[PDB]
């Protein structure tokens, strides 16, 4: 009955109906409603769709500015989400505080890095959020970072603008031992990934970090087949060819069986012929003559 009532308030917001958003809260409907399966209240809604207007509306008839949704998000956060600096601000003016966050460690100027909010993560910034805050959960799916948020994103901009003008550190690490830079190789787009591993290595990315299962940035992205990739990390100075997985498998290994002749090649211009064990064996096997003929070239065995 009353409960009814209360999902339209929300279903009105979402509308952005505003004269049936108010006459429901005339109507006695709870501002303050809070969906039972996310939590979400029609606060939390309003923020989502950057409806300012609807935001006061809601506020003036005694919305709580600072009622948490199930995953401990506040309206704050979730300003930092919609890209608002208006919102961002006002909410810091009812009580937020910068560096809040939900029960995943978020904070709004995370948020911002994760999707990309240019404007919010700027004036977060100067409001004095903790750019290289490691995030607390209440998993090793914690410890992450801004940084890595926006690496693996692809965000490039984003990213710039934490390294040179909000002090990243670049080679903070995750509970999982990931950095910035196994971030960027393990899930951004082929699109943005090549730019934003350049950045980070210009700015003194760790080549030699370890991630899940041992893989290391050189792996991952002979994993990715990516030979630009591979072509560029070869390029640093302390790379480690020969770091192996946990399985035990090199980089070249790994090339050979993936059935990557150019990166193979690559590596094998540089790299170690016999740490990697029986490569002609598996090239052969796979029909690629021409491979074993590199493979051969540089001291491969039967």
């Amino acid at each position: 009955a009353a409960v009814e009532d209360n999902h339209l308030l929300i279903k009105a917001v979402q509308n952005e109906d505003v004269d049936l958003v108010q006459q429901l809260l005339e109507g006695g409907a709870n501002v303050n409603f809070q969906e039972e399966e996310g939590g979400w209240t029609p606060l939390h809604n309003a923020v989502q769709m950057s409806r300012e207007d609807i935001v006061e509306l809601l506020l003036r008839h005694g919305a709580d500015p600072v009622l948490r949704k199930k995953n401990g998000a506040t309206p704050f956060i979730l300003a930092a989400i919609a890209g608002s600096v208006k919102l961002l601000k006002l909410f810091l003016s009812k009580g937020a505080d910068v560096n809040e966050c939900d029960f995943y460690g978020f904070t709004a100027f995370m948020e911002a890095a994760v999707y990309g909010k240019v404007k919010a993560l700027k004036f977060l910034y100067k409001r004095g959020a903790n750019v290289n805050l490691r995030r607390k959960t209440k998993l090793r799916k914690g410890g992450a970072t801004a940084l890595m948020d926006a690496a693996e994103k692809g965000h490039v901009e984003v990213l710039k603008i934490l390294l040179d003008e909000m002090g990243a550190d670049v080679n903070a690490c995750d509970n999982m031992g990931r950095n910035a830079l196994i971030h960027a190789l393990l899930s951004s787009d082929d699109s943005d990934v090549e730019a934003i591993t350049h950045l980070l290595l210009d700015h003194g990315a760790d080549v030699n970090v370890r991630g899940e299962r041992g893989k290391t940035p050189l792996i991952l992205a002979v994993e990715k087949k990516h030979l630009g990739l591979v072509q560029r990390l070869l390029e640093q100075e302390h790379i480690e060819i020969n770091d192996t997985d946990s399985d035990g498998k090199t980089a070249l290994l790994l090339a050979v069986e993936l059935k990557l002749k150019k990166i193979a090649e690559l590596l094998c211009k540089r790299g170690a012929s016999t740490d990697c064990g029986d490569l002609v064996m598996t090239a052969r096997r796979n029909y690629d003559h021409s491979l074993v003929k590199v493979l051969l070239s540089h001291g491969a065995k039967e």
